[PDB]
């Protein structure tokens, strides 16, 4: 991976981004900017490249007009036993935007409104194509030079609907994944909810040190997981006893058995954060609170649908 | 299971007005036939196993209740029973909450006053005494199966669904509640009233600290955690267990099994590392009277949590212990 | 078999006996040189068979009441610890050195206390009734002599748990305790409960305000007549439940007033003639605020001194009474 | 009935200090926080009405845990001598009393009516989310807080699941009765929209919109506003023969019954004139009254299917401008 080098007898590499992603000009297209993702030659990462290629192709093929905010794969090739995915050029990820523009205290509610709509449109396309992303978070969301259009990236995470709790990013992990319940598109809707709170506050919604702490924090917001849901979980015994008490595990392990968790998480107070806002922004923050309340239902089946999300006051009013 | 409705009348006299517990459903009712006096009603699940378990509970509560007519030995009072739509219904004295709820509401997840624990320990040892006098093993003593009055001053041992005659010796190592399970049950040794003494030991630590004493993921881990306190189980004890081969090798080394890929570490000894006094005291800076009682709780736990049931403090010795007497 | 106490003598290699308090068992004042010469009271129990058992019961009741109230909010004497000295049980108490009998002398000058002080003492005694009931204990001998006060006389503590029983013991005969404070259900031999302690407190509250015994009956029969001079004839349903009903009432449930050479007057009724208000006020003339409280004391005594225990104000209704609350 | 006395304590915590059978009480177990205790009459019918009220309020309260959709909060319940007692948030008075004391029998400020309208539509949105018909919405069953800024829908003794179809045409309050209930047509959330329509007019004018002496007269008064009920709607009515002939003429029954058979009813009810009244109003408020009238026009369509939706009502110029 060296600057000045040429890939596929056309891509002149002039920059790093941060597997490896480089910025290059296509000599065969009047030196138009591309991004090239070079995937490691090792056994696991190659088969993950094969999958990411197939998922992008299927999502690109299912959105020809590019209205549903997934990363555009231009083409692929091989350079010295290494798979290379050529992509539309893009500035940076929302993790970088939160640093530089958010200054670690989050973005303007207008920006979150716009980002919310685009991410909801991304879920719609993922559902249509029977795809779970499973690793949605600011780091896997790219933006253009002007920072107004986001594309969801990194589908090396991705799976078909029909297909474990340590696989992706703990903070954005849905409770049904943690307890080992059968899961659908709701896990991506959950991860989006976590992301929206983080885009406005700059902070992790559920900063749990373990899957156990994750369930505790989700229940600090919504109270104890419903018995009907706990029971459908293959890993219920790791978190709940035979009486369906929660086992709060602190790490040598100390365990506290709880009959109930009192809801204590004040989502509105954490979103506002003593800002003293004008009336128009205050209303949009209250509407984000309501949207989050509807997204972060512990039972997937009770979560706001993608269409109800796109129609939500926060995005529409 | 029976989904009972507010205002429904049971046995032509019990006006159901509330719910208490969702294993079995306990409802709050008023006795139309007895001045609207508060009762609790346990509706037993209708299957063959659960109704047989219910009739066993009925028998054991009657023996304990008849052996303690003046109600001094802290077992739940069964008033009477009836049948409603093929469900056995146990009518009980009106108790509101269990010590699990007390530990949440008044413990705030970090335990109760050492003096409250002292009084509760005395009350539980009196229940152990009644159980032994009637040749009964409870086999599932834990905060969830201990009820209290509204003031939380008096506790009643409840749920005789897991109970047996001392001689039934039919407790297999996967019955009941792992965290309160005595080492003799886990290795498949012959066992007695000692298993109830062990479970009370585990309960007392939890009442003071708010935390499980032995939070083992498995029976194997439960043995490890007990031996982290007392050192390796005695050879004479291992040899008497029909399940020794699941936990120990032919040399009587312990097999520490970490789980679905098993890792095994074979151990000649377990170094006593578990420090009960440091765990009980915790961060707290206590007045001298409380600090003394904690030290005495620790000595009592040391005498309760002997891995060999034959070496374990008796009920009478427990009641005569400095924690209880002084 | 009393114990010959000596000033300067040392008990349990730590208690410097410096003064006497009461002896009729022996209470002494001492300093604890093992704990900064801090003041304690030591009750030394008579070494005979009756008082040995009585001292052990007292010991058990104090531990239970003390345990049920760890922050000392419900006004019972604090037992610090106990020990044996020449085979005499010794109870070590927080250093109170005055009872309400002495306060009625020194500060009441035999004509009773300020109504505002009675109101405070009433709330404090109702809190002691609450703790006794929560622990299912009957004191059975509540009166000024068995109520201790701190040096400033702001705080009272119920003491002497030697007459005390479990609610179920049903063993209190009609000659056992202090005749003036003895409830009618005890006298007629009816089944009794916490009601008896509520009755004694009512008798005490009157005496705290007037300095005078409410019912100075020479006998159990005189006690019932004086009670009925306030409330009228005991209800029939109550007379019939009395094992000793034939000692006080004829087959027609007329009252037999025994004047003692025994003289007997058979009465179909008793006219309420006791004027509680007039006796509380008692030709005094008080500022308005005090006058209002005395009327409220009167209304509370009316609700406490119901002859049927099942009609008497509860402890919770007493604490919510206008006398306590307003 | 149970004659409850001042100073009495219910469930060993509720000190009854006042009348409103609904009573005012302080909860001795919750720092003397105020509550209202409804003591349900002790017979067969009222016990089941009370139990239905308990059930409908649990569901409604649980569906709206942040209390945004303006139904009465049921805190808990208990039995006192076999009377079901419902413990509610401690609300001041009903809109009937507000119309007397603050309205002076001639209605409320159009600003108040606008606020109240939005609050009632939010109550309709929740009732519909929970598949519940109130079936008795009127000023007497709407409560207000001490400042009269917040209304709550109360009295769910009349209520039913949308599917029940058990509401006969002599149930509930005649003046607020929807035409579909009167002709015995299958009905839905539309009957509560109708009752709100009727309430809004009464809240602004102080007067009953349709003060009909009988069900027949209620239909006549409604058709005085909108003309004869559509033929397709009449035919679907189980009781159509009590009010219309085989020719679908309306039979106007006047009471010694006399009957006038009418081919049509000419719309004569001037809703704008009635709302305006004697008043000369600032352009400010004249516009809000014109918008209320338009809103009332869209609510009071005789055909339930042609009525404004709850979302259309909330997004209506009357509320949003
Ligand atoms: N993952 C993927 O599949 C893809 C990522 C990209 C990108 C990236 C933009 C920012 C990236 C990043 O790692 N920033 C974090 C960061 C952190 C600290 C410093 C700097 N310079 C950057 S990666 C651009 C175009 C196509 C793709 S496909
Ligand atoms: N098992 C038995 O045999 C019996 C239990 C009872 C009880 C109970 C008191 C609290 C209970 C409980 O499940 N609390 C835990 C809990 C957990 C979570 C929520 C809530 N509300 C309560 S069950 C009361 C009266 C008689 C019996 S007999
Ligand atoms: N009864 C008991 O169990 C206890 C009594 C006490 C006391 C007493 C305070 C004054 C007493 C007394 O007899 N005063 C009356 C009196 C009468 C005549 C003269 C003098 N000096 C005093 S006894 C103090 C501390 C602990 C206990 S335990
Ligand atoms: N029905 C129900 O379910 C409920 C009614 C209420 C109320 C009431 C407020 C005023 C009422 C009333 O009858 N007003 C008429 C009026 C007018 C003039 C004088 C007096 N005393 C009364 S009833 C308050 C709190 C909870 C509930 S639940």
């Amino acid at each position: 991976v060296n600057i000045g080098e040429v890939l596929d007898k056309r891509y002149n590499v002039y920059g790093y981004t941060g597997s490896n992603v480089v910025r290059a000009r296509d000599n065969a297209r009047a030196n138009q900017e591309v991004a090239v993702k070079i995937i490691r030659n090792n056994e696991l990462m190659q088969k993950t490249g094969l999958k990411e290629l197939e998922f992008l192709k299927k999502l690109n093929d299912a959105d020809p007009d590019d209205k549903f905010h997934c990363l555009r794969l231009l083409r692929h090739f091989y350079h010295k036993q290494h798979l290379c995915l050529v992509f539309e050029p893009l500035s940076m990820n929302l993790r970088e935007v939160l640093k530089k523009y958010g200054k670690d205290v989050g973005l303007h509610i207008k920006a979150v409104r716009s980002y919310s709509q685009q991410l909801f449109l991304a879920l719609k396309l993922l559902k249509r194509c029977n795809i779970l992303h499973a690793d949605i978070k600011p780091d896997n969301i790219l933006v253009n030079e002007s920072k107004t259009i986001l594309k969801l990236c990194d589908f090396g995470s991705a799976s078909h609907v029909a297909d474990t709790p340590y696989l992706f990013s703990r903070f954005y992990r849905a409770p049904e994944i943690i307890i080992g319940k059968s899961y659908d598109y709701g896990i991506d809707m959950w991860s989006v909810g976590c992301t929206l709170y983080e885009l406005y506050t700059g902070k992790i919604l559920f900063p749990g040190k373990t899957n156990n702490h994750m369930l505790k924090l989700a229940m600090d917001l919504k109270g104890k997981m419903p018995n009907k849901m706990i029971r459908k979980g293959v890993f219920k015994d790791q978190h709940f006893d035979q009486n369906l008490n929660f086992m709060y595990i602190e790490v040598r392990e100390k365990v506290t058995v709880m009959s109930t968790i009192n809801p204590t998480k004040d989502l509105l107070a954490d979103l506002i954060g003593c800002q003293r806002l004008p009336e128009d922004q205050r209303k949009k923050v209250h509407q984000l609170k309501d949207l989050l309340d509807q997204i972060l239902m512990l039972d997937p089946a009770k979560r706001i649908s993608i269409n109800q999300a796109l129609q939500h006051a926060f995005i529409q009013e």
